[PDB]
């Protein structure tokens, strides 16, 4: 069929550069990456194959330039569902986060750990499903069943472990985790506890000293608020495990009803 492999850049959606691609033909949209690291990227790309992960379709090499063709997702970044000072209805954050653990649970089964969790790489497709993006800073942390030991650091501060800027060596998976219970705070009041999880840091310090009657602690419920006391654990080896998540009882309290399906009376 002729012009099928034709697609037209019709706007950025980031800033190399990110530009939503719309078929010629068929007008099926997706989101091309242009690249001129990022053999890692295609590699891990590869390997995933997940609902609540970007799905990847290929990719061109011309020149130098290399063009990623991923999933659109319309719904942009769950970044711009969190009101500043605020955050989102508990049930809307409680479904965001069953989806990110999903994601997440799904990405280290496979020995990949993504590393630069944070709302800004949380997308949303048309009927709000989240889809973890961007895997820029992913590595392979377990290959042939033994697990290697992460010693390099990246990811963004505010979101960060504290074993990354304490330890020299340390688990992969705990650092997804903490990242995750960081999300679930700005999600929760739409804030970020600290600039980095350091002694020097006052807001980290008041956190380990339980004084969750200051903010962003005193705008979360105590049920949500018992999950992230299990997570933000200073101790990688202490910290609460996504198997253990699933078991927590705010993860598993009803509270959001499904998707509001046409109906009609009498
Ligand atoms: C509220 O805004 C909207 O509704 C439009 C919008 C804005 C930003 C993004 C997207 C859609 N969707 C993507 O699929 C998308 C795809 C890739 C990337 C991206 C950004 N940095 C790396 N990558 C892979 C960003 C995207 N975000």
């Amino acid at each position: 069929v002729p012009f099928v492999e034709d697609w037209d850049l019709v706007q950025t959606l980031g800033e190399g550069e990110v530009q939503l691609a719309v078929n010629r033909v068929t007008e099926e949209a997706v989101a091309v990456k242009i690249v001129d690291n990022i053999k890692k990227e295609i590699c891990i790309n590869k390997m995933l194959n997940h609902e609540n992960v970007v799905k990847f379709y290929g990719h061109r090499r011309e020149g130098n330039i290399q063009y990623l063709f991923l999933e659109y997702c319309s719904g942009g970044e769950l970044f711009d569902r969190i009101e500043p000072d605020i955050g989102m209805p508990e049930p809307d954050a409680q479904r965001f986060f069953h989806q990110l653990m999903a994601g997440v649970v799904y990405l280290h089964g496979i020995g990949i750990t993504h590393r630069d969790i944070k709302p800004e790489n949380l997308l949303l497709d048309e009927r709000d499903n989240l889809k973890i993006s961007d895997f820029g800073l992913a590595t392979v942390f377990r290959y042939n069943n033994r697990e290697r030991l992460l010693n390099k650091m990246c990811g963004t501060l505010p979101y960060v472990a504290p074993e990354l800027l304490k330890r020299r060596e340390f688990h992969a998976e705990p650092v997804d985790v903490w990242s995750c219970g960081i999300v679930l705070t700005a999600m929760l009041a739409g804030e970020l506890p600290w600039d980095q999880p350091s002694d020097s840091c006052q807001e980290y310090s008041d956190w380990k000293e339980k004084k969750t009657y200051l903010n962003p602690w005193k705008k979360i419920d105590s049920a949500p608020l018992a999950l992230l006391h299990k997570i933000l654990v200073e101790n990688p080896s202490a910290r609460i495990t996504i198997p253990d998540i699933k078991k927590d009882r705010w993860y598993n309290k009803p509270l959001k009803k499904g998707a509001k399906r046409p109906r009609v009376t009498s």
